[PDB]
């Protein structure tokens, strides 16, 4: 199961690492993806999950889209984890590089409450633009289950950590 990770609340898990590492590692029932309304798996933690489905995520998320048309921002879908996870929850937090409000943070991860435990990013931290201090305030205001963050930039780790209230 999960390993090395500092407990930041009662329910909320926080390690410094490569959440495709770790999903390889765990293989855990959930890993959270960073998706975007089309599922469009381009860069950041959906390129990086992507590419280790060898694209297997993205012909799945093709049909999901064909089939469903797309998320809404602050909402998510659950679809195969592949050779990472028995599930991977796509959550589309906003993007404020695209104009996206900041307010659906809360809503987007309300999503992972419908999950016992999962692996997962910051949402809208890295290429989507938010700041990820504040991501993490909202991720233990907003969750109730079981989240191991993981955090692949070390000096982001260090700051989340040494700043969290």
């Amino acid at each position: 199961s999960f390993s090395g990770y500092l407990k930041l609340t009662d329910n909320v898990y926080i390690k410094n690492a490569d959440i495709v590492e770790e999903a390889k590692k765990v293989k855990p029932t959930v890993v959270v993806n960073a998706a975007n309304v089309y599922l469009k798996h381009g860069g950041g933690v959906a390129g990086a999950l992507n590419k280790a489905t060898n694209n297997a995520m993205q012909v799945e998320s093709d049909d999901y889209i064909a089939t469903n048309g797309p998320l809404k921002v602050g909402g998510s879908c659950v679809l195969s984890g592949h050779n990472l996870a028995k599930h991977c929850l796509h959550v589309v937090g906003p993007n404020v590089n695209k104009g996206e409000d900041i307010q659906l943070l809360k809503s987007a991860y309300e999503n992972f409450n419908q999950h016992e435990v999962l692996l997962a990013p910051l949402l809208s931290a890295g290429i989507f633009g938010a700041d990820p201090i504040h991501s993490l305030r909202v991720c233990v205001d907003t969750v109730r289950t079981n989240v191991y963050l993981a955090v692949f930039d070390k000096n982001l780790y260090d700051k989340l950590v040494s700043s969290f209230l």
